[PDB]
């Protein structure tokens, strides 16, 4: 385990972060109003599976959001790190929800790999690899539910297809075997 | 929506209705006039026709004297149109008919269409083209008749026959199967 090194991952981990969430947002704008001339047609159940794709990428910009403070916050208590051998309270989440996450974003963000490395080279408590996966029940629930791999609610669906279409000046008539239950 | 370009629209619109009824006016002089000569001859089924032209021009002057009183009613309260999101009771009846009948005088009234627009982009409540035709159940009746496309009455085609013989010092023998029932 190296000090430097996981300072030096964890700023490039904020910086990628901060790009991608940025971009993320552009691309959200535009693929949003590609689903507004999409529901201008006949066309419906193909929008509800371009939405299913905007509202997975919303939930991975706010995932990227919380997971760019916990890296920060590794930052800011970066000596209370190298001081102690043990994580303390304060940095039991940051830590587990960066290693959790770790191998969910490893496409999008790489250095988050090799955070998760030093921060499981660096403890034995119920760390490496395997109790790394077996400890990892601490996590932040709600990022583990932006990042979780389901088909969202249908409701939530129609939801948001009833926003783009009441925004972009486009009808729409939710599905409403979903929309009233 | 903008609320300038509906201002300005507003009052072009209110100009141009201006320009057109006093040219109208003028013109239904002249074709009074004519239809005098053609009663002069034994030429009266035709003199129905071009009294029906005549009614027609009279009924479209009131009816752009009715808007332009509209226009005019919405220019004098338009900061009462910027402040609320929805229209007040006081301007219903102007948004309403100002809405049906931009399509009716589209072609005499180019402006009309864009008032028309602004005020289907700025309203949601049952607005947009679709639902800006589906909630036109309130506007004036009057304006409604004036602009009706309908074959006017044949009992006040004789009257406005027999008033425009009585002036031109023409004689002129109503139908009376009509100018008795």
């Amino acid at each position: 385990f190296k000090a430097e090194r996981l300072r030096v991952n964890l700023r490039l981990v904020i910086n990628r972060l901060k790009l991608l969430e940025k971009k993320k947002t552009e691309l959200a704008q535009k693929a949003r109003k590609e689903i507004a001339d999409y529901l201008a047609a006949g066309k419906d159940e193909r929008a509800r599976i371009r939405v299913e794709h905007i509202i997975r990428e919303d939930y991975l910009v706010e995932a990227m959001e919380i997971l760019e403070l916990y890296c920060d916050l590794l930052l800011a208590r970066f000596g209370l790190i190298q001081s102690m051998k043990e994580l303390d309270s304060g940095l039991a989440e940051s830590v587990s929800t960066l290693i959790w996450a770790a191998p969910r974003l490893q496409s999008e963000v790489a250095e988050l790999k090799i955070v998760a490395d030093q921060l499981c080279a660096k403890y034995s408590k119920e760390y490496g690899k395997l109790c790394r996966t077996n400890q990892i029940g601490t996590v932040n629930d709600r990022l583990m539910h932006k990042l979780s791999v389901e088909a969202p609610p249908k409701i939530l669906v129609e939801r948001y297809l009833i926003e783009i279409a009441k925004n972009y000046n486009v009808p729409y008539e939710p599905d409403s075997v979903v929309m009233a239950e």
